[PDB]
């Protein structure tokens, strides 16, 4: 057997955290492979694997076991306990077919016209601003638009509210389950918002609140297993949330996106005439480009081949993400932001997977994906077509590589909002 | 000669106020006639005349001079001081040009994708509340539209409270230039809108706002006459107000509307459908059906002959709007709700004219009438496509003919507002 390169220690976690979205292609580059090990979370041997066969195999359910892989303290701050990421089998499926209930053409063109017309109805608040964080300012407008799409009727405080909680929640994986400062606040944060759906969850059930039928809270609210009974009440809070705080979690996207309208002059017209499809182009070139999910966890099932190495049964095995994204191989000129790219994209569920690859039904993929690209596309076409802006000089527009979670450090801030109407009129 | 019937009174003024949108009507009926006349007004002669030929009388500028007619407390408390509805000549053809500048095919869009977005993020608070009152939610909605349409920033408070000054200002044509308990009242709150107005004009001038190019405010501010001078400050604010006030008072059609989609059940399928322009149609069909403006005044330039009577020269003379707008020979059935009859209307400028008749440039037909169309239309699909409600029902939903101004007497009540949107998911 040719011997998967090691990156040595007894444990190489702190490597891993001081490194970031880098650690990984830095070895794929270091030992010239596409699989190498190394010892983290506590010692334990570690596989890595990086590409498009990679990934094809990470999600065949026949060679990988994905249960309990997730790190407890990941678990327990950003995904809830018994959260569909951690359920398998039957259970994940018929769980999943829940979420994925939700996603019809239909629900998703509301979406599409709350999102666009939520940033319409915006444009005279930001006029009045003087500076705008488009990360924060789109934290909070996608709580509005998430909560009001899933039913969930918040005041404008309690929208405030859950944004900040959910937002320290998505930021919760940047330790990639070791112990950290923040471990106890987002705990906390998390048992808030919990608690603040199951009370909704709770209503319902006993007929105090009435959210249409087709919305995720009513739809969560009255779900039966395949043996007839209600997720109980806090489970259901749990898997809600797993709806609404990473819809919330686009905002890191939107700030991306404004970003790369920045840096890559010509884009915004592009994206503004939206012709051939440039806008979901662009906003596929983004979730590709910037960094936001590093890896994945798993454990194989049986013993593997790949690249001419043996994987073992029970070896704990990671999935690149960011590093995928950036594989020279896959896309030409992988650290060039060009859209276009997407025009012969052959639609492959194992190379673009920002958000997990594989099957929506019977792999973990997002089940969000589509939304994701509904409410970036709004998003994009609104800051490029809508309103006119200076990106403000002082600031750090730059994105660290070397630091999880991945964002624009500034947030991505902007000054001197005007709509952007043509008007045509000739004065008289 | 032919003598025209007499309505017979040294003053038959309390006459029309007591019959209100019937006087003209039941004199039409009891002398069977085309024309006739009263004394009105301090006793002075004045002729009324109905129908399409006599539009176009009315509005051909050789036999017709409309200035110095208007009853003097209605300038006061409606249009204002020098308003353009004041002018003649030159002079008002020039001023005209300034309103219609802003009429542009995509100054429209905008005013039609405001009035669509607005309504749409109206939907989370029309669920909010027990009660809606159509008339009085519309006329706030419209002033936040229109302001923004205008370029005019204001506060929620000044937006709830120009709202509530415009109201009794457009209210105040009930007495056709007679005194009457609130004439004062109407005056104050002109002083205010009209000082609102002027002082962010003197702000535009002075070089502290600088609302775009192309919207009302801007253009009014800059525009010069035909001898290169401003409109003084308070007469460019009254001005301006004759394109902000009438918006609101749609209101009142927005009212009769909703009452329409009530009264004749198969209308909301129609207009939500939207096929053939029935939207349109139905939008012409409201304002034709349903009474605000009685007749408007003028005076004979010359002898004139209608009907085999000679109208001298100098006459005080009254075009029905109204009952032209009911007359059984140019509506079949005039007394049906019938949006359908639109599918053969020719578009004389000279039969459906709820808001005058003759040329938009050379007359002094509604500035607003398309924008009045195009806010009608989206509100209209808003109610029925956008929310399902009830009609409340312990209301007056009539309309009291016999009253200036018209409206519906409780304003239009519903009630369970909640957004109707097709979801199409399929519960697992
Ligand atoms: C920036 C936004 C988002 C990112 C980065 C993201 C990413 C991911 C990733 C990496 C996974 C795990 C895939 C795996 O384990 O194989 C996942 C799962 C999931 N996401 Fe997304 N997601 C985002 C937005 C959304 C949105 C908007 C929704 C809305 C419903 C959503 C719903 C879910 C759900 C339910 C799962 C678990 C599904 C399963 O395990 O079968 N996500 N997401
Ligand atoms: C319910 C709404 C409306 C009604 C009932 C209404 C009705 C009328 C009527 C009857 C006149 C006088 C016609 C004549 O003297 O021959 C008029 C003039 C005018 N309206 Fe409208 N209007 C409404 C809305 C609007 C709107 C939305 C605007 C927006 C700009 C507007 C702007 C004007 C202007 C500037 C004039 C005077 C034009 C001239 O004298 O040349 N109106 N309107
Ligand atoms: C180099 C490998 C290091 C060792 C092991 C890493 C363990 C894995 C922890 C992963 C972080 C989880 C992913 C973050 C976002 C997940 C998807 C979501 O937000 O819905
Ligand atoms: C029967 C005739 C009675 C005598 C004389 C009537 C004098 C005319 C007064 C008319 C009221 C004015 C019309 C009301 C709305 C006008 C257009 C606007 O709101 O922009």
């Amino acid at each position: 057997g040719k011997q998967i390169p090691k990156d040595r220690g007894l444990d190489s976690t702190l490597k891993v955290l001081k490194e970031g979205y880098k650690y990984v292609p830095n070895r794929l580059e270091k030992f010239d492979t596409n699989i190498f090990e190394l010892r983290a979370l506590g010692g334990r041997r570690t596989v890595v694997f990086s590409g498009k066969e990679a990934a094809e195999i990470f999600y065949n359910n026949e060679l990988i076991e994905r249960q309990g892989t997730l790190p407890k303290r990941v678990v327990n701050t950003l995904f809830g306990k018994g959260a569909i990421h951690t359920t398998g089998g039957k259970k994940h499926i018929d769980r999943k077919a829940l979420f994925m209930s939700l996603m019809t053409e239909e629900n998703l063109e509301y979406l599409r016209e709350l999102t666009r017309s939520t940033w319409f109805m915006n444009t005279e608040r930001m006029e009045r601003m003087d500076e705008v964080n488009v990360y924060k300012e789109s934290i909070i407008l996608l709580t509005k638009v998430g909560f009001r799409w899933a039913g969930i009727i918040a005041s404008p405080e309690e929208i405030e509210s859950c944004a900040k909680d959910m937002d320290t929640m998505i930021d919760s994986f940047k330790n990639i389950g070791t112990a950290f400062k923040g471990y106890r606040e987002a705990k906390k944060a998390r048992d808030r918002v919990e608690t603040f759906l199951e009370n909704q969850i709770i209503a319902v059930r006993e007929g105090k609140l009435t959210p249409p039928q087709g919305t995720a809270l009513h739809e969560f609210s009255h779900w039966e297993d395949f043996e007839g009974n209600l997720m109980d009440s806090r489970l259901c809070a749990i898997d809600l949330m797993n709806v609404v705080r990473p819809l919330v979690a686009i905002n890191r996207f939107v700030s991306f996106g404004v970003k790369a309208l920045h840096d890559y002059p010509g884009e915004a017209e592009k994206v503004f005439n939206n012709e051939n499809d440039y806008a979901y182009k662009f906003v596929q070139e983004v979730r590709r480009f910037y960094p936001f999910v590093p890896f994945l966890p798993g454990k194989a099932a049986v013993d593997i081949e790949f690249d001419g190495y043996k994987i073992e049964k029970d070896t704990f095995l990671v999935l690149d993400i960011y590093g995928t994204l950036h594989r020279e191989g896959l896309w030409e000129n992988p650290e060039r932001f060009y859209p276009n790219r997407f025009s012969d994209w052959d639609g492959s569920p194992f190379d673009l997977i920002p958000q997990g690859g594989g099957d929506y039904y019977t792999n973990h993929r997002c089940a969000g994906e589509w939304m994701t690209i509904i409410i970036m596309e709004e998003s994009m076409k609104y800051f490029a077509r809508n309103i006119s802006y200076d990106m403000k000089k002082d600031q750090d527009l730059s994105v660290n590589l070397n630091k999880l979670p991945g964002r624009v450090v500034s947030g991505t801030i902007i000054e001197n909002v005007n709509a952007l109407v043509n008007r045509n009129v000739e004065s008289v």
